[PDB]
C-alpha cells in the first residue's frame, strides 16, 4: 500500500535532458527529426531538441491499455498517421522506459509508417529491473522501481495518488487533514507541489468526487 | 542594435500555463484534443493539458519562412498529415502570438484537415501592438514588443543572440570577455542561463563559428 514516489523538479528535468543530449552528441548521431511520444515525451523532446539543435519535432500519441480479466498490457497509437521521413535520421524520445512497451511500439510504428533512414530511441530515465527493451540512450539508470512524478504531471499524478487513498475510505465524507496525513504515510510527500485542497476542488470539477 | 530581451523562467512558465488553463476552465470550453504547434507550443501544451485534464495531444510542425528579396513572411506546415477529429473540440496551443501568422495558419489547417466540431486558439503570451489575429485565450497581454527567451529555448536563443553580435566583429575575434560585455550592453543579460563559453563550444560543434 506504500508506493515509493519521487517528485522530479524542473531543474532535474533540465539536468536529465541536457545529460541525455550530451550522450547523443558524444555518439555523434546526427538527428534530423525528433519523434516525441505524447504525452510523456513532449517536454523532454523539446529540451533535447534545444540542446542538439533539432528543428523538426513530430509526435505520436501512444495510449496504454490493460485488459481487465487477463491484465494484459497493450500500448497503442491513437490518431495514427503517415509522413515521409525517408532520408532522415530519427530520434524517438519519451520520459522514462519502464517495461519498454512504449518505445518498442514507437520504434516499430516509425520504421513502418515514416520509413526513416535510421531510428534510435532515447528516454530521460530507464528502469533496469523492469525494461524488456533498453533505449539507445538514457540520462539516468534506475535500479529500484519508483513512481516518478514529473513537473508536467503534478496535477494528474496527485489526482491519482489522492484517488488511490480515497477509494479505501469507508466514509463518503472527505477529511482533508486525514488525506494529507495518508499522503505522507503512503507516498512520503508532506509538501505536494499542488496543494491537496486544489486537487480536491479539481477532482470535483472533473466529477471524480 | 539594442534588443529588449526577457529571460522567462520555469516558474513563470508554470504560472502562465496555469493562468491560461484557468481562463479556459472559467469559459467552460470542454477540450477533447489539444493540437500543439511545434516546436514552441509543445511545452505549454503539455502543461495546460495537465491542468485541464486533457489526454489527447497532437502536434503540427509550423515553419517560418522569409523571402529574401520581398521580405514576405510565410508560415508553413512541414510533414503535413490528416487525422479524423470530427466530434472533438480542439484547442490549439502555442507559446506566444506575435503577428498571429502561426495561429492563423494552425486554425485554418486544423479546420480543413482534422475537421473538428470546434476549434479555439490559446497562447501563453500575446503582443497587442503586433497581432493581426488575437488568440481566443491568452495568459498575459504584452503591450511593448520584446523577445521572450523561454526555458526550452535557452541554447538556441543564446546561440542566435551571440551570433548577432559576432557578425559585426572586427577580425575573427575570440575573448569571452568582450562578448559577455556586449551581451549585457545589447540585451541586458548579466547572467545568461547557459554560460557563453558553453554556447561558443556548441557553436563550433555546429560549425557556426
Ligand atoms: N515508474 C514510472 N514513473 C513515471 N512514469 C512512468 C513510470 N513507468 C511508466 N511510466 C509512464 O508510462 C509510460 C510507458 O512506459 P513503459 O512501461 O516503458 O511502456 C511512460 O511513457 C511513462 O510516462
Ligand atoms: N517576441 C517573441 N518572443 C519569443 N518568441 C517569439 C516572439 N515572436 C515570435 N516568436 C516565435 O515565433 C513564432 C511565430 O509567432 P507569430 O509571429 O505570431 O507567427 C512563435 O511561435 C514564437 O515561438
Amino acid at each position: 500500500q506504500k508506493i515509493p514516489v519521487k517528485v522530479v523538479t524542473w531543474d532535474e528535468i533540465v539536468s536529465l535532458s541536457t545529460k541525455l543530449a550530451e550522450k547523443i552528441k558524444a555518439d555523434e548521431y546526427n538527428v534530423n527529426v525528433i519523434v516525441a511520444i505524447a504525452r510523456g515525451g513532449l517536454v523532454p523532446a523539446r529540451l533535447v531538441a534545444d540542446v542538439l539543435g533539432v528543428f523538426d519535432i513530430l509526435s505520436i500519441k501512444i495510449e496504454h491499455w490493460i485488459e481487465t480479466a487477463s491484465h494484459t498490457p497493450e500500448a497503442k497509437v491513437k490518431y495514427p498517421f503517415k509522413v515521409d521521413l525517408s532520408d532522415k535520421n530519427v530520434l524517438i524520445i519519451d520520459d522514462i522506459t519502464d517495461t519498454g512497451d512504449s518505445i518498442e511500439l514507437a520504434r516499430k510504428y516509425v520504421m513502418e509508417n515514416f520509413r526513416p533512414t535510421e531510428v534510435k530511441t532515447a528516454t530521460l530515465q530507464y528502469i533496469k529491473p523492469a525494461a524488456k527493451i533498453i533505449p539507445d540512450y538514457y540520462a539516468e539508470e534506475i535500479v529500484s522501481w519508483a513512481w516518478f512524478m514529473y513537473p508536467w504531471n503534478y496535477w494528474e499524478d496527485e489526482i491519482n495518488l489522492v484517488n488511490k487513498i480515497l477509494i479505501e475510505r469507508k466514509t463518503k465524507d472527505i477529511d482533508i487533514n486525514e488525506l494529507k496525513r495518508n499522503f505522507v504515510e503512503s507516498y512520503g510527500i508532506e509538501n505536494p507541489p499542488i496543494s491537496l485542497d486544489k486537487i480536491l476542488t479539481e477532482m470535483k470539477r472533473r466529477k471524480i468526487v
